């Protein structure tokens, strides 16, 4: 280890040298000739005082590699960065290896590649100054903190020879996502999975301030750790040997984990080990500027040295920093190229840190088998039962890489009938009495919102598929969460070696509509609407109205690839009104629907209509609880006045672009076909009004459209007097259409009157009796079998 | 003591028998005759679980009062409800005092009363199934779980006097927002501002499954509550001879150490006690029904006996349980009435727990005293520095009811000039290099976004003020905790007895367009869009132009009551266009500033302005930075073409109902007037393009309207390729301009030509150099003083 101990020194004060390079340096990177102030870069970016922790572990990771391929192999490490802003650390790390040479030419580890990475840094045009797609080896960016933890335990499932490292700032311990995951080993078994290996970071300071990690003490750090599952061990700089202390640390937590992964002779719950490391903030750089205390201080954060180009005292003492890592003495200047001591320290090129096998994809990826599609049976359709059957053969017939996340709502969201083929995982105590919990279970379920989407993306961006459902209206808890990741993919487009990836799903029911033991906390359909403000091709919403609508429809969602899908249906018995076998797949290409009513006569081919026949008004809907609505409102008008010819629309998918799916997304010229050029046409949507006006803006003539949804008004009552009291009711959409048809009152003004009559006597109704009128209650409903 | 314990028990019992009552009965609340089938409700809502350990909290809750108030001390203890679904035990405990009688003359405490309470439970148009504002003494809705800790850390700021004690539940605890609240106490200074006290309700099940907390043991328990800075005790019902003794004897002592604390001596960081109950979900209901278990499961969650209106078997079982509590031994049926016991036990009417007069705005809140606005200038508007000037002299004159909270970027933002005035609250060890920290400062720092907005709403309801600032990419963190203060606003504006509140103002700089040392991770401005979505009049949004018109802004968000504000702009030296007394002219008359550029005339009335003299083209922007972009590119116009007449339009503020503000806003003659009815608009938005396609749908002639936006697209590089990635610049604009009034390109081609190749040459002295070309740098720009 003495020869092993001093090759990692190297390693690692040349990791710091090549880390102030790129910060500060535009010229003279190998310093032949003494700085002047050309060899400074005009404007200073980038961060340091967190890049000497990440040069820290890299190389120890690097050391304890070469141990485990010596002799009993088959473990392989990789690396999580939770500080995005420590890039330049990073990218050093991964140019000392040979790793950033496989994707790109110009970045071999010779003088000519130093220049390139030093120059390039920050540059615009050049590398960016935090993590990215553009890295090799990356999965999460790093720029919003506090989602490292979680996204560590999804890429470790059904890896068992995986181990993660993910390093966590003190500074981003304190966020509420970092918190709740440190009790994610309560459901995760590590035997038949991988394990994760949590370093906290501990500097001490924030960008401007102290951090409660910080001032707590060793008793404290303990105490807390050792009550959440863990078990952490503290090394400090404050030491006689930093690096002999940390090395010993290292090998004795991955021995823990060898001794525990094979054995296998534990069956209770298991303890895995954590490291705590404190250190100075900006360790080896500048001490002190005017007297201010620069290191073990908040003011290492950003670039230390703001005036190295103006000042002669500042050019002066970057000068002496970075002479105090002897380049000359691990870099061959004539040849220029390392001395023979780096290939000593990393033999072993197949299994290098960076290029893990089973944390990069398109190794892992594979298609998802889809089974065979059944209609539903029965005169009452159900939506979320005829989804959660096909979800149940999904589970059997890909037993490696699907997996389910629900925040303890598929009970409530009646999708149960997949509990016929897995369980819940769950590594404590089981009672007699409870059901459904399995140490091997491919449910995973906990109350954190974050949590969940953290394990889903981790699960996808290694090459697997998962799907996520919650509540409608507690969906935006995790607004930026998907914004990040949707960020990702934008990026990823443009990488020529990244390849495919699964779509991330979205199932959200139990909307605010039908809200019978709750009331008005649980109405907020904002989620979608964050959904679609992405603008590079991501983002498409479904919007099913019946059973078999909506099993073709999760069906086409596990069939795209690189996009973000929410499906939104409610949990009720409701009327079917298409047939699954041949006329609501049609409806997909496209995703809307048409009738005549005047002719009863359906339309699927967008040329056929013709100008010289078309609607005197336009009925139109998207969403389950709006189309019943709209659907009786026909019917009455359709009894009480013969002369005005009404068309039936219903959509059933909207995405960034406009109406329907990114494959096939509806044209201008077809609009003009469906709605007429001049003609009123009543809309009832189910989220919000606003939603549907800024995608119905690029469309034609958005004056004479009228468009209702919900108004953030309601309370615990019957279902019908949510619907009257955000005005989207039966007698609500009749009366708006005998307005704007005609003058509106020449023979409909006594129409009006008992349309009006007719909803105070329904809603007086429910007021005495707690229960909807029998007239609405058994009303019989138009069928396009 | 002795007699006290009987009295407990006694209101337990009476507490139990109301919820039960509340929860089923529809008739026969006193069960004379026996039970049928006619009185049950037709529908059955409601939760149960967790409704025993309310009335046990409640109740020793009110004995300690008692006890405190007969000793001649000054504490007055609060309650606050987590679990929000538990309101019929809530109901119940406020109806046994005069609390609900004195704001609703019906609930007075005989049967009568009784009969309203219990058949007016979740029924159509009577009481709702939560906790709402039509509660007194409420201030948490709990509909969405969490943030129960922070708002009641924020309720205790400056009433030493205050107690608030607040029931979280196990499966709440799993929420990140829960667990970062945790660690609070470091910050706040208990001596000075209050106690927190909370009850952590360890039932052990989530609706469904068990929880993570109720797997863990006892030492566990201690070890992980050890390691945050609180001091807990556990008692469980599973093993305890006397459960209400041992309660009794917990409350006691937290309630002397609470006082010891208080009134002896502060010197170094202070541990607060904290309880830990344990108890059988669903204690003292139903224990078994086909053998299934209810009592001390997940089964107790919701109602228990679904059918107790159509099964002979369940509406014994209601009746046994009903029955079980001897009602009839504590109400006096002949008179109607309660027996003496319950006078013996209830406190004085002033110190009742229902009624805690530091709680209630209505007693508390106090004008804002706005000092002088000293419009200053020098060279170039540095916006962020004028604010925090003003705010500086705010935290003088009102010393008492003013506190800031931030994400520890108080110096990032250029606000530290607010701390010649007061420091940063820590009550940890300090060290000699750090500056700005002490016992009692008013303003807080954590990295946790969703504990400042906890801390913030604490503050505000109680009858206070407050601003929130932040990075503009992070706000949506807590899009969905603003949402639910939004549903709090609207309820209470039909609550007669409320009163009136201060403003959620947020200060939100450090935008996309300039982000230098970070990129595309810090550029996300859908914050704004979700705070516009609200519809009950609520949600506005402040775009200052310069640091004039800055201070006008946010004198002005102080000054309003009841609503939720946001004001974006930047932190870099920009130009200066309005003076002193023309800003707070145009908020007056709806934020919007109108030049006619070929008669160098201002306008300030709309009316009078001439249908025969109107403008060929208008130009118009919204955001510091594209307002920029739009003078510049007014400037080369004038120069070149000096034939087309342009309209200038800056908009300053929006709102949920239009432009402009909901004191006054633009109406849609007037929008004609501005606009006119057939000419081309080209507007550059700061944010999304779709936020203000919502909003112009409703105006006049969207067809002739061209919106950009920051359309997701940009990385590290100098801030004219931002503005030129995503075609937002002076260039780029004066080509769509010059299309627009003549795209036949038989002229004004060359002219085309010519702009583009300035912007490759811009782009290209960029790629260079790694600064900006000298053109651009030294512009000299328009203004209007
Ligand atoms: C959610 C969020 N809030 C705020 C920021 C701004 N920010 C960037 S880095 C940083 C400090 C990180 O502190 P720490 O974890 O101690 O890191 P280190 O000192 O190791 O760099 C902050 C607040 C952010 N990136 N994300
Ligand atoms: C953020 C959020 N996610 C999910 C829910 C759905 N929900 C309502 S009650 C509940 C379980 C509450 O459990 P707990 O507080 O531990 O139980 P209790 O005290 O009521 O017995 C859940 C998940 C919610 N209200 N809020």
């Amino acid at each position: 280890s003495g020869q092993n101990l001093e090759n990692i020194k190297k390693f690692i004060r040349a990791a710091n040298y090549l880390t102030v390079s790129q910060i500060f340096l535009q010229d003279n990177f190998l310093l032949e000739r003494p700085l002047t102030f050309e060899d400074i870069k005009p404007r200073l970016l980038g961060h340091w005082g967190s890049c000497p922790g990440v040069n820290w572990v890299y190389a120890h990771l690097l050391n304890i590699q070469k141990q485990l391929e010596f002799a009993k192999s088959g473990l392989k490490a990789a690396f999580m960065l939770g500080p995005g802003h420590a890039f330049p650390a990073l990218q050093a790390n991964l140019f000392m290896e040979e790793t950033l040479s496989k994707v790109d030419k110009k970045a071999t580890r010779n003088a000519q590649g130093i220049e390139y990475i030093s120059k390039n840094f920050s540059w615009p045009g050049g590398f960016p100054s935090s993590a990215s797609p553009f890295t090799p080896g990356v999965i999460l960016e790093g720029g919003e903190l506090g989602y490292s933890l979680s996204t560590a335990f999804g890429a470790i499932l059904d890896n068992p020879n995986l181990v993660m490292t993910t390093l966590i700032g003190d500074g981003e311990a304190e966020t509420g996502s970092i918190a709740a995951a440190w009790h994610l080993s309560k459901l995760i078994d590590p035997v038949k999975n991988g394990v994760v290996l949590p370093v906290l970071h501990l500097n001490g300071y924030k960008i401007s301030g102290p951090t409660i990690f910080g001032s707590m003490s060793d008793f404290e750090l303990i105490q807390f750790f050792h009550g959440a599952g863990w078990e952490p061990k503290i090394v400090d700089e404050y030491s006689a040997e930093d690096f002999d202390l940390e090395l010993s640390n290292a090998f004795s937590n991955a021995f823990r984990d060898i001794s525990r992964i094979k054995f296998g002779r534990n069956s209770k719950f298991i303890r895995l080990p954590m490291i705590i490391m404190r250190s100075k903030k900006g360790s080896s750089g500048v001490k002190e500027n005017n007297g201010q205390k620069i290191e073990g201080n908040s003011l290492a954060h950003q670039v230390p040295l703001l005036k190295a180009k103006t000042d002669k005292n500042e050019l002066e003492k970057l000068e002496n920093w970075m002479k105090s890592y002897k380049f000359d003495e691990l870099f061959d200047y004539e040849r220029g190229e390392f001395k023979w001591w780096i290939n000593d320290f990393l033999p072993e090129n197949s299994s290098r840190i960076g290029r893990n096998r089973f944390v990069d994809a398109n190794l892992n990826f594979k298609e998802l088998k889809l089974p065979e599609i059944t209609e539903g049976f029965g005169e009452k359709s159900l939506a979320m039962n005829a989804v959660g059957s096909l979800l149940e053969k999904v589970f059997e017939k890909n037993p490696d890489n699907f997996r389910f996340f629900s925040p303890d709502e598929t009970y409530s969201n009646k999708l149960d009938a997949i509990f016929e083929a897995t369980s819940r995982s769950w590594q404590r105590e089981i009672k007699p009495w409870e059901k459904d919990l399995a140490k091997n279970g491919r449910v995973t379920e906990i109350l954190s919102e974050n949590c969940l989407q953290g394990l889903l993306q981790g699960y996808i961006l290694t090459g697997r598929y998962g799907v996520l459902t919650s509540y409608e209206a507690f969906a935006p808890v995790i607004s930026s969460m998907m914004d990040q990741y949707a960020k990702f993919l934008a990026q990823s487009k443009e990488v020529k070696w990244r390849g495919d990836l699964a779509s991330l799903n979205y199932i959200l029911t139990s909307t605010g509509w039908r809200q019978d033991h709750n009331g008005f906390n649980h109405q907020n359909p904002s989620f979608i609407d964050e959904v679609l403000r992405r603008e590079n091709g991501i983002g498409q919403i479904f919007l099913p109205a019946d059973d078999n609508s909506a099993v073709a429809a999760i069906s086409k969602m596990l069939k795209t690839r690189n996009n973000i899908n929410v499906l939104v249906a409610g949990k009720t018995p409701e009327p079917r009104y298409f047939s699954l076998e041949s006329a609501q797949k049609q409806l997909e290409n496209g995703g809307i629907f048409v009738f005549d009513s005047w002719k009863n006569q359906k339309i699927t081919d967008w040329d056929s209509i013709s100008e010289d026949d078309e609607p005197d008004l336009i009925l139109a809907a998207s969403g389950d609880y709006v189309f019943k609505e709209t659907v009786a409102a026909l019917q009455v008008l359709l009894h009480d006045v013969a002369q005005v010819k009404i068309r039936l629309v219903y959509i059933q998918a909207l995405c960034g672009k406009g109406i329907g799916t990114f494959e096939n997304t509806l044209s201008k010229s077809d609009f003009v076909k469906i709605f007429t050029k001049d003609k009123p046409v009543i809309f009832a949507f189910h989220g919000y009004a606003k939603t549907l006006k800024s995608i119905l803006f690029d469309y034609e003539n958005p004056a004479r459209i009228q468009i209702n949804g919900y108004e953030e008004k309601g309370s615990t009552t019957t279902p019908f007097d949510m619907l009257a009291r955000n005005k989207v009711s039966r007698y609500d959409i009749t009366v708006r259409a005998l307005k704007s048809v005609s003058e509106g009152d020449k023979v409909f003004g006594s129409l009006v009157k008992e349309y009006r009559k007719r909803q105070d006597d329904a809603l007086r109704f429910a007021q005495e009796n707690s229960v909807d009128a029998p007239e609405i209650e058994n009303w019989d409903y138009l069928r396009f079998f």
